[PDB]
C-alpha cells in the first residue's frame, strides 16, 4: 500500500497473508470458515495463509497458519492477462474463528460502487517506490472511479494519486460499506501515479462461480 498507514490491529478480522515458503507474497480475503478468496496468479513451493495476524514476524495469540487442501483458481484465467483474476483457496481445516478471524460478507448483488465513493484496501505490499516491505498491516481509502474512466463490466478502478495498492497487495480486500467489492488484481503495473489507476477484480461479476466453489465442500 503506498501512501497509506498503518492498520490497527486485528480490526479487518478478514484479511489474510497468502505465503510462500513462509514469506508474504499476495493478500487474501477470509469469505467462509474454510476458503480464503486471493487472485490467480498468487498460485503461479508450499502455499500456506496466515489468518489472525497484524505483524507478519511478531508474536501474536491470535496468528494462526493454514495448509491448503485444495487450490482453485478461476478456470478462465490465464497467466498473461488479469481477466478472470481470481483464486479460491480451501483451508486445511475450518478456521478458528474470533473477533480476529472473521469472514467478510462479499457483493453478490451486480451492481457497481457508486463512483467517488471511498472504499479500503488493505494489505502488506510494498510501501514505497523502493520497495520497503511492511511488517505490519497497511490500508487506504481510495475513491472508486466511473467505469469510463477505468477504461471490462467485471473490473474496477480506483484513484491511484500517490495513494495506491501495489506489489503485494495483490489478492487483498477492497471493501465499501463492510462488504468486499474488489479483489486486487495481481498484474503489474505502475503504482501511485494519478494517470494509471489501480485495478480491482469486481466479485460481484463472480457471484455465480464463488457460490459454485463454496458449494464443493
Ligand atoms: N496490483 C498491483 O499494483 N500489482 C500486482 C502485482 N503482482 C503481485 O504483487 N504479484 C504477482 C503474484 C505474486 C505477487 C508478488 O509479486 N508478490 C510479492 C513478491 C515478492 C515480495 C512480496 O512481498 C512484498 F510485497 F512485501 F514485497 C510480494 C504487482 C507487481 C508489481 C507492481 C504492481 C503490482
Amino acid at each position: 500500500i503506498l501512501g497509506g498507514r498503518e492498520a490497527e490491529a486485528h480490526a479487518r478480522p478478514y484479511m489474510a497473508s497468502v505465503q510462500l515458503n513462509g514469506a508474504h507474497l499476495c493478500g487474501g480475503v477470509l469469505v467462509a470458515e474454510q476458503w480464503v478468496l486471493s487472485a490467480a496468479h498468487c498460485l503461479e513451493g508450499k502455499v500456506q495463509v496466515l489468518l489472525g495476524a497484524h505483524s507478519l514476524s511478531q508474536p501474536e495469540p491470535s496468528k494462526r497458519l493454514y495448509d491448503v487442501l485444495r487450490a482453485v483458481p478461476h478456470p478462465d484465467s490465464q497467466p498473461d492477462t488479469i481477466d478472470h483474476d481470481l483464486l479460491l483457496l480451501q483451508l486445511s481445516e475450518k478456521a478458528t474463528l474470533g473477533p480476529a478471524v472473521r469472514p467478510l460478507p462479499w457483493q453478490r448483488v451486480d451492481r457497481d460502487v457508486a463512483p467517488g465513493t471511498l472504499c479500503d484496501v488493505a494489505g502488506w505490499g510494498i510501501v514505497n517506490h523502493a520497495g520497503r516491505r511492511p511488517d505490519s498491516l497497511q490500508h487506504v481509502l481510495l475513491p472508486v472511479l466511473d467505469r469510463a474512466t477505468c477504461n471490462t463490466e467485471r473490473l474496477m478502478c480506483a484513484e491511484s494519486n500517490r495513494r495506491d495498492s501495489c506489489k503485494g497487495d495483490s489478492g487483498g480486500p477492497l471493501v465499501c460499506g463492510g462488504v468486499l467489492e474488489g479483489v486486487v488484481t495481481s498484474g503489474s503495473r505502475v503504482c501511485g501515479n494519478r494517470k494509471k489507476p489501480g485495478i480491482y477484480t469486481r466479485v460481484a461479476s463472480y457471484a455465480a462461480w464463488i457460490d459454485s466453489v463454496l458449494a464443493s465442500a
